[PDB]
């Protein structure tokens, strides 16, 4: 027996559930957990079943839920099922008003965020008040560092050279 409890934005619940519960059920099937959603509050419970492999199966389902909630598509959140892959959520507030930080990370037509992902190997989601990263710890650390530089006003050339070096 095991229960993880989280809360995602009301904005995201519909994407977590998907077409007639298809996404919710895809997460349940891949992790062997039960996901229970409150559609009014955005509250989500991730519970183990008799089929659950181990504690990490629950944490991974929870992190997929959290990743979707922080703006990753479900297809992109399912990266977290891979071993050695972790989720890191950063509040934009403590790496620096806000739409300007988001634009610095994303770039013109999202090109900077594509450069960060290609070069670090991490997946990156900029959404509301957070940036969220999916990667092995090293990949996360590289994307995190580039994002921090960009948030503080570091020129693109410096960030791109830093990323080449990594």
């Amino acid at each position: 027996k095991q229960e993880e409890y989280v809360k995602i934005p009301k904005d995201r619940i519909a994407v977590l559930i998907g077409k007639k519960g298809q996404t919710k059920k895809e997460i349940e099937k891949r992790t062997k957990t039960k996901i229970t959603i409150d559609s009014e509050t955005g509250e989500v419970w991730i519970t183990s079943t008799k089929e659950t492999e181990d504690p990490l199966a629950v944490w991974k389902a929870r992190d997929i839920v959290l990743a979707i909630g922080r703006g990753f598509s479900p297809e992109r959140a399912f990266r977290l099922l891979n071993e050695g892959e972790y989720l890191e959520i950063i509040n934009l507030t403590d790496i620096i008003a806000l739409p300007r930080v988001r634009g610095r990370i994303i770039g013109r037509k999202g090109r900077t965020r594509q450069i960060i992902e290609e070069m670090s190997g991490a997946s990156v989601s900029v959404y509301g008040k957070t940036v969220a990263i999916i990667g092995n710890p090293i990949q996360i650390e590289i994307a995190k560092t580039a994002i921090e530089k960009l948030a503080r006003g570091s020129p693109h050339g410096s960030v791109y050279r830093y990323l080449e070096r990594r």
